[PDB]
């Protein structure tokens, strides 16, 4: 049988995984030959009232997915056809980063070695010509041994051809807490507006996701309580300002001026994912 087609009547439900404004992960049990064991496979499906523009963008997604080939992205398995269309990955047994780190002992190495995966597929993803627009810890999973995949695609753009930026408009419901000014005020989202969002999940991985210390509660202590573009335009005013979430407790000098690198204003001073990947090497190396 082809390995890409997965028929609803074998798939089973067992939870959710993760939940965002348009699409909804579950964990499923593939037993086509009611086995009693089966294979573990996470199922992506739009929400109900995702318009046709949102069910264009789905299929684009999917097809994002299908084309990306890292082992630190999360593995495309295949899709489950109703009449709506369900996106099947591969399980990784230890979830999110926002859901690892609060309740596992993690030190500043392993921290380091995570950060450093993440640079390694987001490397990957800019050298296929794709931005992210989605890169915080919860998007970020663990599989087997603690090996990163960069988990959901939901907001991934192809950059056209000869370009460093794509034109994204108006939202105050998107990853906003995460975003250079630029992409705030220009609505363009360059490859170095990826590297700023890397900054907040690095600061994410040295607040070990403390929902105390977390981009939300610091920026909204800030800003106060806003939403759509009140939030986006509050935010631009902080940022070129010169306002970055401060260094999180026990965060060695170092690894903060690291994140306060990936927090340049000016875009194109910002490191590369590329330029990232021997830092932590380096990093991780210093300490044990
Ligand atoms: O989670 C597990 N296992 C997984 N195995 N395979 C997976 C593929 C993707 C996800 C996943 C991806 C992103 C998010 N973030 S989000 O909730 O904010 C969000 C954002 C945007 C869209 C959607 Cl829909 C969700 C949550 C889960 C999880 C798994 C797991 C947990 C414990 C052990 O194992």
């Amino acid at each position: 049988s082809d390995p890409t087609v997965f028929h609803k009547r074998y798939l089973k439900k067992i939870r959710d995984l993760g939940e965002g404004h348009f699409g909804k992960v579950s964990l499923y049990c593939y037993d086509p030959t009611n086995d009693g064991t089966g294979e573990m496979v996470a199922v992506k499906a739009l929400k109900e009232g995702c318009g046709p523009q949102l069910r264009s963008g789905w299929q684009r997604e999917i097809e994002i997915l299908r084309t990306l080939y890292h082992e630190h992205i999360v593995k495309y398995k295949g899709c489950c056809e109703d009449k709506s269309v369900q996106l099947v990955m591969e399980y990784v047994p230890l979830g999110s980063l926002r859901d690892y780190l609060p309740r596992h002992c993690v030190g500043l190495a392993q921290l380091l070695l995570f950060a450093q995966q993440i640079c390694e597929g987001m490397a990957y993803l800019h050298a296929q010509h794709y931005i992210h627009r989605a890169l915080a810890a919860r998007n970020v999973l663990l599989d087997n041994d603690r090996l990163v995949k960069i988990g959901d695609f939901g907001l991934a753009k192809a950059v056209p051809e000869g370009h460093e930026y794509y034109r994204v408009r108006e939202d105050g419901d998107s990853p906003v807490f995460w975003y250079a000014p630029e992409c705030l005020k220009e609505c363009k989202f360059y490859y170095a507006s990826d590297v700023w969002s890397f900054g907040v999940t690095l600061y994410e991985l040295l607040t070990y996701c403390d929902s105390n210390q977390s981009p939300h509660t610091k920026f909204t202590e800030l800003i106060g309580h806003t939403q759509g573009q009140m939030t986006v335009l509050r935010l631009t005013e902080l940022l070129e300002r010169g306002e970055r979430l401060p260094r999180p407790d026990r965060c060695p000098c170092e690894i903060y001026h690291l994140m306060k690198n990936c927090w340049e204003t000016e875009a194109s001073f910002r490191p590369t994912f590329q330029n990232l990947v021997p830092i932590l090497q380096t990093a991780q190396e210093k300490y044990q």
